């Protein structure tokens, strides 16, 4: 993977999310995809679509607020070039309820700390959401 | 992997080991010269060597002592039926220097607890030294 899409997609979310906004679209990609699905799992957003505009794949996804209230308070992308994040499987960070998801591609596929753990499975740490 | 006919490896070198002996044989096999090769490796023993005797694999251990004292302090076989111990590749204990060395069977093979962590893999306890 290569975190600048990713990057780029967080930092749309983000501005959504400052100025309250029902939805945002960002070009789709597998990656982004898998993003979505762990946000929306974790009840981060509130869904997401795959859509396509003029034959161009768009990922339309819904944000959630609590009544009136941000549900996502951070999102940030960690592994970056000239600072690469990686983990062996021994060390995948075991982070407590309460405190965020840890988001990492690994050979089995994109996943959250905790599944990583449960998969056995080391990667890179590409974004960290709270 | 069995762990009868590893049990019956360890006892042999305690025997050994508390009569004071120079040297063992016991049957070989593959499972059997991992955990040779990693004893040796760590300083247990002194080395150990495989040779066809009447047409039978046999591996000849030969046990270290400094002047007149035990190398060897304790070693059982571990994971048994009715006590099988499982760890996931997250979970592969840090044991601290001093404190002696965990043999796991892996897919990767037999490794120390050190050598399962740096692979990224989880296993089945199968003995303790120390």
């Amino acid at each position: 993977v290569m975190t600048d899409p990713i990057a780029d997609m967080l930092t749309a979310i983000r501005n959504a999310n400052m100025v309250r906004h029902e939805k945002l679209e960002v070009p789709a990609s597998k990656i982004k995809r898998e993003i979505a699905e762990i946000l929306k799992r974790e009840g981060f957003i509130r869904d997401y679509e795959y859509i396509e505009d003029n034959k161009q794949g768009i990922l339309r996804i819904f944000l959630k607020y609590g009544p009136n209230e941000r549900v996502i308070t951070g999102l940030k992308r960690i592994s970056k070039p000239g600072l690469r994040v990686y983990v062996k499987a021994h060390e995948v960070p075991r982070v407590l309820n309460g405190l965020g998801i840890a988001i990492l591609s690994t050979s089995q596929g994109v996943l959250t700390d905790k599944e990583a753990r449960q998969k056995g499975t080391g990667g890179e740490i590409i974004a960290y959401v709270i």
